[PDB]
């Protein structure tokens, strides 16, 4: 159920005991000692990693290191189609800008942060939440020089439970973190995007990395000196698999959930946010669809585009059912409930004050927040000619000394990358036409963005008119009409082109609203300070855990399926078969890599298979898990490594607001899978070697 | 391999059957020489199985096999189909023309009889031993002079078994006034619509209700408003005791067609011609049709129907070809056919081999032609709808070419102008659709084997096949009203002699039928080989583990309420409850529409003796028999019995069964009786029919 602090395991130790953890409490966590914690790391800055090897060797999900394999990838070597398998240490690939974060310390700091707090004066201050303010608390108690005289380690400190406790968090951040081995994308990204949030899931989303240091193990950027670090602690693998019923558990940086959202807040996030998100991306995703499907090279150009947009739209798909189907709305009204009537009860009024505080700035928000997600979806992301090039001032101020020429190069760099190879106009004014025509239905005229008044007032309510007119006459419609504007500019020409004032109007409401809505944040975030403190002092903090705000906690539960529908059932493990049913050649999602059938044919399984010879591929668990955990190691009772979390089923998508014990899954691939791949694909034994391995 | 069993075969089956579950006396399922189990069971309207469920001559069926009959009664002021219908006495029951419900009276075995009467052969090679009409003049000789007139209601056929080596005579009784009683709302009786077609898990209410009627001795009656309900020989008791996984579970019922003794030949055939075929043309036209349809919501209006329906044999193609790619089908037929060819040459027989030769090289002879076939059937036949275009009859011409009879001729032809251009005909969708399926079979098809309209798009229109079709249109009498009413106003012989769309139309189905004449004689070698294929398969394995080939007659299948697993960590259950029908509705999709009355009584839980013992509601089970087409509307039986539903459907996993049964993934889709009770009782309101059932606790 929870994504638990790591001060939270004493409180937890004996629940988790009684569902099976074999490990010592302090061998998991230590707070002044080594322990498992310390084989954690925050991968890139997003994802989650783990040490595996005494050198240091680190293993994440595929699409964790996908930048980084594709920023090594060339014609001559495609390791983002082909995989990469670095045969000795000194041909793994050093990556620019990354990073890996090792959790050293953590320190409940909540009443120095909330002495310091007192001399605030302004009760309505934000400064308990600010990052800077919270910094400069951490550099303080730090001390001076910390990180001078602590190399490689920095301070941060961190609000949960919407203010009522602070964390500080001491972090050794390492920055030399070289590309190991990835498999092929066939293997790494085998559901591709049609598999995306699905589970029975077959993918074998992982990839490995080497943290470098300087001689003493300390951190250092890259240079050809550095040396693998040597840890002090990483994780055993464990050969032994999974069965259904058995512990397992996580540790990684869930990114962000919403744990504390009132029925009000549920109803919003339904009505407009999701509402709006799914509406506008159907009307946007079908244009291109049916574009894409006519037209091979048009299918080429926007297939990157199409599927970018059908991510967060299958998601609120899968956050609506929730809402709909799992009692979400209802469950925070009962919460909110049995608070207000406890508070009645002490005689405390400011938690019903604050609920009420909180539905009130909802209530009031609600028009122009609808108008924010309208105009976004819409126009903002909906229509790529929203954004094409807008003259800067110091471009106006050259047009109208010879720097005439300076300005239309720069103007010109941005319309070619408006205009690129993936751009096309004709597709951009069918998908204009769709959007406009919903956003135009929804939007009155006093409120609609400056030009999209032409449409009634000039083009007699035609949208296709003006959308045509928009083309036909702006500089950025064609590549001859950039160019005649070009060979002749002039300020005036810019400051009545009709793409140019679209594109301005457009990004002057989204800004105006954006502006007008910042200020209904905090009235809310005061009051949740104050609903939270509530909640805790009510139930207390031992089932009720802090929202994820990437940092490091611990989840755990067991290996288990469920049923997503009336006579349907999803077990708990997938296997290699599972790979070979959904092959299909001509379908490149559903490509098998040759080498991994070949295994699969003559079950060149070695010790990866489980007790039956089938070889496992992926399993789920009910732990709770959400965006930020891509790459957790998944341990076993033992702490033994057993696989990596990568995705969660869209049935658990409304999870960051309401664990769903019977739908909600983490997705996770099985260690046996992902070894089989490096040692039967990849063919690089000396990973396998350096790791601990377990019978 | 799991079958469908003659009655006769009961006797020799029994012992399994008693093994795997079953309670009920032998003679009490089926006798030959007295009243037994068999005498409930009736083909519905021709195609359909239905079941006699009270003495007052009650019959269950499914809701597709009543379709026509409800829609039939349906209007505007009482729309049945839509809100269902339940007669609250039995002079409300509505009559239906043109029904009919089959009692199979006696079975008997007449092989030595037919085999005796053929070997008066004036040729070896003649088709006799097969031929309707032959084998009608043997049931009279056997019956008697004027049977039917000594016995008014009673009939008599024989049919052929196992390809001519075995022979059943028919006794047949026909009741002709059979009355709609009841009927759920269609959003019960056809839920999943054309989306959950062969799918398990279903949810779908499959169930109509029907009465026969006779006269005042129980002797069949053409409708009358004197007739009254038939007193049956036997009906079936309900049971709401309901199902468990690996309950025992049968059926009887008249599966239409299977090919079980298919040689791997006529596998591959099947796959590489006929299911590839239809595949790959169907998926052009649905493609287009649906991006028509999509765009223009009046199109989707339209081309909907023709569109579902192109769809039905689509999937089943696909399914087949699963069934084909991923079950061994080719294999397991070579193997069959291999043991026989083994075994003959051990006892000195080579006309087992000889014949199995035959049907290879006949397949292998015919390939060409039937790849031409398929090709011009699917791609042209049923891809194009102007192929089906009016052309000019010969008496039509002559009356066009000096008598009052010109506008007789005009009004015939303008007739089926109006057929083929009716309200949901698009003359634009219609060259969309013919310009990609052409562009597919002139690729297919070479220059001297295309029907001889269609050389004019190399010849004529340098390979576009867009101006062809446009062409077509632009000059056709058919092309559109205005053209045509142009041509009705000045009509002349030569205008239609060289009218494009009548030169296309009349090009592409003498194409066909040539085809079809050439092909025609590859049947009957085959057809005399699988005789003695067949024979020897019996001769070696025994008529005790191999079933003859469905042929629209009565037989008995067996097996457990069992569900599977389609696909790697997947699992279907082998029960789906009215939480499934609730969880599938949409209110804006007219496919999952739920029922107000029905969702009411989820909602209050008002299940009565209707729900499981856990408290759930039942709506559909599956298992393990062996059915096909002709089975909608079996009774599916206990093991002492009982009715515990209605076959409706078969997953489509389990299409590949007709040629192999799969016994891992093929089931029988049946609707639950407890949801038939609930339907009729807290949605129809129809206690009388409860009443006259005998229900058992
Ligand atoms: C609940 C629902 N409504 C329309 N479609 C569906 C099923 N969707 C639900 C949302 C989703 C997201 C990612 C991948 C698959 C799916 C399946
Ligand atoms: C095996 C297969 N090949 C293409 N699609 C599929 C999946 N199934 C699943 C859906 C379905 C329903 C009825 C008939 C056939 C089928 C096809
Ligand atoms: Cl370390
Ligand atoms: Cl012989
Ligand atoms: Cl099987």
């Amino acid at each position: 159920e929870g994504m638990w602090l790591m001060q939270q395991l004493g409180r937890k130790y004996a629940q988790m005991k009684e569902r099976g953890l074999k490990m010592k409490e302090y061998d998991l966590y230590n707070p002044n000692g080594t322990s498992l914690k310390d084989a954690v790391v925050l991968f890139d800055g997003g994802c989650t990693g783990e040490v595996v090897s005494d050198r240091g060797l680190v293993l994440t999900n595929h699409h964790c290191g996908y930048d980084m394999i594709q920023a090594h990838s060339t014609l001559e070597h495609n390791y983002l189609e082909n995989g990469f398998w670095a045969m000795r240490e000194a041909d793994e690939l050093p990556n620019k800008d990354i990073s890996v974060v090792f959790i050293d310390k953590i320190e409940d700091v909540t009443d120095y942060v909330k002495k310091e707090l007192k001399a605030i004066k302004d009760p309505n201050s934000m400064d308990y939440l600010s990052p800077k303010y919270l910094q400069k608390l951490a550099d303080k108690k730090a001390g001076k020089n910390f990180s001078a005289k602590n190399p490689g380690l920095s301070v941060e400190i961190k609000a949960f439970y919407g203010g009522n406790l602070y964390l500080m968090f001491t972090k050794k951040t390492y920055t030399d973190v070289r590309l190991v081995g990835a498999p092929p994308s066939s293997i790494g990204k085998f559901g591709a995007d049609t598999d995306n949030w699905i589970w029975p899931r077959h993918t074998g989303d992982f990839s490995i990395f080497r943290i470098y240091a300087d001689k003493n193990g300390n951190p250092a950027p890259y240079s050809e000196d550095n040396v693998p670090l040597k840890p002090k602690r990483f994780f055993n693998i464990s050969l032994g698999g999974v069965q259904e019923n058995d512990y397992a558990m996580i540790m990684g940086f869930p990114g962000t959930t919403h744990r504390y959202f009132t029925a009000s807040e549920v109803d919003e996030w339904k009505s407009i946010d999701n509402d709006i998100r799914i509406r506008m991306r159907d009307i946007r995703q079908g244009v291109m669809l049916r574009e894409m499907l006519a037209d091979p090279q048009i299918k080429i150009m926007y297939s990157a585009k199409y599927a970018a947009s059908q991510n967060a739209y299958k998601r609120a798909i899968g956050a609506n059912w929730a809402i709909k189907t799992r009692g979400l709305r209802q469950n925070k009204q009962a919460m909110q409930d049995r608070l207000i009537a406890w508070g009645a009860k002490q005689g405390t009024p400011r938690y019903e004050e604050a609920v009420h505080e909180i539905d009130a700035t909802v209530a009031k928000r609600a028009d122009l927040r609808r108008r924010y997600w309208m105009i976004e979806e819409g126009i903002i992301r909906g229509i790529e000619f929203a954004r094409s090039p807008i003259p800067t001032e110091d471009e106006t101020k050259a047009l109208q000394a010879s720097a005439r020429k300076e300005a239309i190069d720069k103007i010109r760099t941005r319309y070619s990358k408006f205009a690129n190879k993936d751009y096309s106009a004709e597709v951009d004014k069918k998908v204009a036409v769709a959007m406009l025509t919903e956003y135009l239905k929804e939007i009155p005229y006093e409120n609609l963005p400056l030009h999209l008044r032409l449409v009634k007032d000039r083009f007699a309510g035609d949208v296709q008119a003006y959308v045509d007119d928009i083309f036909a006459r702006s500089v950025f419609g064609s590549e001859a009409q950039f160019d005649a504007f070009a060979a002749v500019p002039s300020v005036e020409k810019l400051a009545e082109d009709p793409m140019v004032l679209f594109a301005s109007s457009v990004f002057d409401e989204y800004r105006k609203l954006y502006n007008e809505l910042r200020p209904y944040d905090d009235p809310i975030l005061r009051a949740q300070r104050t609903y939270i403190a509530g909640l805790l002092e009510m139930d207390g903090d031992q089932d009720q855990f802090p929202d994820a705000n990437l940092t490091l906690r611990f989840t755990y539960g067991q290996v288990k399926g469920y049923s997503p529908r009336d006579n349907v059932y999803y077990g708990h493990q997938t296997t290699l078969d599972g790979v070979m049913e959904k092959e299909d050649p001509d379908n490149w999602e559903f490509v098998v890599d040759p080498k991994l059938k070949a295994v699969y044919e003559r079950k060149d399984f070695g010790r990866y298979a489980d007790r039956s010879g089938r070889m496992p591929v992926a399993f789920c668990a009910t732990t709770h898990t959400t965006g930020g955990n891509s790459g957790s190691p998944v341990m076993n009772a033992n702490g033994e490594l057993i696989g990596l979390n990568f995705d969660r089923n869209w049935e658990g998508v409304g999870g960051d607001i309401q664990y769903l014990a019977d739908y909600q899954r983490s997705i996770i691939v099985d260690i046996r899978y992902v070894l089989l791949v490096i040692d039967k694909v990849g063919g690089c034994q000396r990973l396998l070697d350096e790791m601990n391995i377990v019978p």
